């Protein structure tokens, strides 16, 4: 029942890395699904100190449930990408929906973001819904963007703003 | 009449300095113009065997006219994108046109990419037009995707897959 | 009830992690709530040998109640920036005060400064209850300086000298 | 009668060495008068990637006159410290006021900031005409924050917002 | 009986060390069979961050089985070199196929390989055996490639496609 | 009418990097055409102390006329595999049979390898007339092994041997 | 009863650290009393092979006691600062002179020496006693040399001679 | 007839080298008279960020003329030690005391410090004489302080207050 | 009864460190008979990549029971030295016999070297036995080759080949 | 009674600690008795591959007894400087004597050195009785070499040839 | 007519690069008559605190004649090889011969070796005369030791003592 | 007739690198006569801050006449080695005399040392009678000490004492 944020710390890397190379989960965040340990740790000792990237742990009642990101922060121009996922074990309680609020408040009432924006898979309607009822609304449709599991693939982008997501809930 | 393309090198900086500092240039591609010759020098030096970008200055009867990228290169999902600046005495005589060819050709029969892909002003209906004219749809509108100028801009992703391209000028 | 200021030590970070990530906390100090231990570690390295701040533990009998720190120390005009942070769980107590005069009485009386001044949000009544009973007086208002939490916060610059002190402490 | 900003360039830097020589003139960014020129020609090679500055030179007619600098640019909290000067052999022609505006566009419409702010000594009128006459506001009176040539001296924050600036200029 | 490909993790290296010094199975890796574990420590994290090779350990309901590779990426010309080896304790059950399939999989449907192409003994018959199943053509026949075990050997280079793989798996 | 090798020197790179980006030259290797000098600099820079190749440049009377190369020697199978370009303007004069023959006795009575290869495309049909002509047999047919300019090519792995050698030789 | 010298280890830093924090103790060497512990031991590390000192630890019965350090030593001019502590729980027991004489045995008789001074608190008329019996004779009043918890404090610099110390205990 | 004060340059090293190796101009300074020019440039790179010194050229008429220095600059305490050299062919011209006045200058009304002192020979009889005359009183005696030319020397140290000063040079 | 090779390993260096010490046994390599530990481990980390040796460990029964290795090896011309060494315990067992033919077999039918020597101390006659009755045969005397517990002392070169060894064991 | 000599290691450095701090031992090897543990540490192991020198430890029926070394082995002219200490609880049980024909021994007949050369305290003389006796001449008295607890000592240098130590021991 | 040695410069790097690049020249040394100047100028800096080695160019009335080289300078055996080349325009004028006597001198006189040696072609009857006439004798015949130009080759070690050599040319 | 000593200077070095080759002169110093220029160089460099040593050349009227150096100058025990070379053609014109004085002058009167030596060759009675004449007293016959030019040579070590030279010179 209680959903929060905190930050990726280097004892949570053995919990990303089994994520990180389950197939069906990383197909959605369009990655690769092949990632040694000590990849995936050199990977994140480089960048501890890197601005662009806020990296959290998603917590149901102290438990590691997810993952969410907001990546390439760009401040000049006010935008971020904004990526999510919820442990399989996890999924169909609510979870995706109530952890995104807290990345969007993130961006928006704590980095000063002006906009956020995401990627997801046309097929992907389950996560399109969440999104449009958020707020997001299309602004893309990149058309095989993606080489997944032995095909291209579509890919939707949608996006928010600062002032939308901040009247939505004030 | 005469019209190529090869790679910057070195000896090019000095020129590129001066467009990178051109406001009026330097705001098609969403750039800053500032730039400092040793930040370029040293950016120039840090990407030297950086494997996912080609730079080159484009020439026109041995004189350098302006520059063209292919950056992003993605060679799993087999796609780049690509930007292009025809300098101001060089406007007005199709340049952009036989680069936006020479850059296609580069990354669909050299590179052997997939898609190919650029991101240009809303506003910009001169170039929109060059590349529809050149086989490429709008796949996005990017919402205030970038601040210029005193305002946020839209961006127009376009893109050209390598079957029509090959099919086209074989 | 025994109070006194110690240096941070490595052997407390983790102390420090829990109050860099709470968020209630970090608000005052202005701060983003995020913090990894591991760039909390690197910077906390880098800062060793930095003699521009002292860092202190506040304990009160013996067991570790807040952080209080001299930061910005500048010797040539012989000031310095004050900060303080009580634990929740040791609020309400005196604490803050308390602290605060040790670390009043640290700078003036041997980091030998002239101006210890401090930054608090207009709203955090019971902070500037607390400093005009210290004795510092009102110098500046900082028209949205910081973005926090959804709007932009006003900040009070607040000021002591060393002469008020001094001929107030015997 | 041609104003222009552009980068400050490892060979202007000759030029910057005699100003912060010049003890009249170092007196009005609050800066000890002392540089030898490996320590300024070190400090720029330190700062060639520093995000958080962006250093210009004043050109009246082709020529160098003087110096405009943003910095601790600041960009969750979108905001800059703004400072100047100019030549001696080139002052009382106007230019502080257009070099002025010149670089309070860029950080308004380039950078994005939501404040410029900026320092001046509470006796220097000349200066706080120019930048009243310009929009700021004065927000603090700094007592005894800097001991120049023989005595404490206080100084006055001034800042300016974007919507200000844009209000004013479109 | 469960079968799948993981990374190969440094944790597994001692299994891999045992492999590398057994003669009769590395003579057909075509591989010296001497390795000291420090050399084999050094070479595996030297190539961490490679991203021309995948090294897979191959799982029988969680045990640990064999190795399976994909070496030589080359993702311009859209090809890699396959190797496989089940363990002698785990022989003639139907696992090189498997695990086989299983890189062709991930070749072709996640590296989005064009071609993939081995090299076997010429009296390696039961591992053609297994290749001719799987669908690979002869593509050429390397007299005298190497020398192993006292004499020349020859080499048969073996070779499928995308779209041979891709219109046989649905 | 003299045709010699010696090694390929440090000063005679800018020659090397003219041929580097002749892309109808560039093509018989099966490699990008796309090289800027800083790059090829580096690249000999890391390679002056490989013992796996050796790079000559092809002499015509004193005159740079073109290069060939072994490299991937291997010792303990001893083998290399051989490549030369002749320039464009020194073409068709008989020097690539020349400075082949000169190369292949390198590796044959300087190098003491078993075995010397060679990739040639399948539709340059002089090499392959020169290798046959010269001793070299095939031994395979690469299919689809390069996509070189807009197209999949078909390579042809060429040997030779040198007790082959020698007997014909002495 | 009985009290010796032994060089300052490693192992002892966690001693040194309680003392160069108690104020009381800091204050008669005109040290500011605050170290972080990895201050001390990054400093310790940094003079292991520092010529100019040796600091020792003074132990009576086996009982860390205080420290004894000589310090700039200098050996073109032959001389040496001395200075001294005795733990607080140590004091009153005849300890200071025992070990001041330990160390100007050290200084005169193994780093052979010409001159040993100190510096002492004018106030400080305890510890100038031991130093006058010992035959130490002033040199300096050095006016307001330190800052002290507070205010301004002369400095007695006194001394002694190698002849002199070394007639006196023949 | 006119004096001024600038920092020392890398190009003025010579000119110190010159001085620095004559032992009538360094038994002043109580400095080995001996130095190697790379000697000398490499402690001046080692010390250039060096905040605790401050190192002058003393100018007559635009003409080098001597070398003043602020040493051991130590703003907790607010003191530092002052030193300067005439060189031979301008002594007899006042320069040193004028070179005293704008060196007092300097640290008493830039670096805000509190008392500066200096080290001069017991038998220089002359400097001795210039330094009462701006207001130093002797505050030790150094006895046998220096070997210097066969025989220990004795050193007065002589301090002013910035309150002294200040107000006498208003 | 059993006797295998296999390699060196980093915890197999105590075990070498007590025969690197015995002079009885390091007196046959010709090796002086000191080391210290540390500087054995260094020298073995030194060489982990250096593909000029093999160094073997001798398993009688899997037990620890002597030393071989191959040093030199050249590749071009094809040879390499061979050593070898019989723990004391583990003497006259046959094994130096059995443990000198894996090792020339790993030379020549592995390594595919052409020539294999040794040095033996003219007065090993015992060993010489071995090496005749092995098909090795002498190539040289070395006079006085080597300076051994208190006089010089002759050595013989002694040879086989790789056709010989195969030719013989086929 | 067993004795012998191997190399100085590591885990022998704080015995060598103990005698290193005990000055009556220190006395005799003109040593000062001081030295921390990390100043023993760095310096063995900057000496590691030093091959200038050996250090033995020696062994009574095991347990370790003393040193001896080797130091300043000049191979050109063929000579070293020795130096033993045994310590105190193994003293008069004709250990040195041992130690010492052990010591030289090594030098002679493993070292090759032609002269071996000692330095002793001229009051040493149950060190000096035991030179004699081992057949070392005197060659040399240094007057006042070295200041040894208060004053100037004088030192004997003793030394002793091959052909006197070889011709003496069959 | 007038002949000396002194030692390898820097300068002379050019002179040896034309040499190590002649066939019929470097076949004297079994030296692959392959060297980019850059690999020699970096060898020769990787060598220069080598003490084990001493290149010498050869000089005839001034002019440089050829190269003598000890090398493998073993201090222990108290041996070296010694090598020579005689440019080809300097052969026949007995320069070979005189540069022997030069090395010899200098490895028996100055280095205090014992034993000096040298490897030469079975075939080379000339040189081998030129040995036997200076004393050495024949201790080897290294057979097939040289893969050269195509086919193995054998060498003659050939040796002279120190007693020989001084006893003669006194 | 002038005659001076100045430090050794970094443009001296190829004056230094001739009299190093010079083998009647280096014989004198006992030195090996061999030196690379890169060699010299690089040793100086390491040098520089070397503290133990002080190289001075010897002018005569304002030309390099020879050199002269104090080394292992050792501080505790108070004493340095002096050595010294008069060139060639400066030789018989008393300069040794003078350099000499100069030298030990600056031993006693600036790095006041307590005793300064020197080694000579038993047979140059020139020196010895310089050295005599001058103060300095046998206290040593090092027999057989160095091999030089063929033979063993016997070094007489020769001192003198402060107290004497200051007697004898004021």
């Amino acid at each position: 029942h209680s959903v929060k944020l905190r930050p990726l710390e280097r004892e949570d890397l053995r919990y990303v890395h089994q994520l990180d190379n389950n197939a069906s989960v990383m197909r959605y965040w369009f990655e690769e699904p092949y990632e040694a340990f000590v990849e995936l740790s050199d990977l994140y000792d480089k960048h501890i100190h890197d601005q662009s990237e806020r990296r959290f742990v998603v917590e149901c009642d102290g438990e590691k449930a997810g993952l969410v990101e907001l990546v390439e922060i760009n401040h000049v121009h006010r935008r971020a990408e904004f990526q999510i996922i919820i442990s399989p074990e996890y999924q169909g309680k609510g979870l995706a929906t109530r952890a995104a609020k807290l990345a969007m408040d993130y961006g928006f009432t704590v980095l000063n973001l002006y906009k956020l924006y995401l990627i997801v898979d046309k097929e992907n309607e389950k996560a399109i819904h969440i999104y449009r009822k958020l707020g997001f609304s299309v602004e893309g449709e990149l058309m095989h963007e993606f080489f997944i599991n032995g095909q291209y693939r579509n890919a939707i982008r949608m996006c928010i703003f600062q002032h939308q997501y901040l009247a939505e809930h004030k």
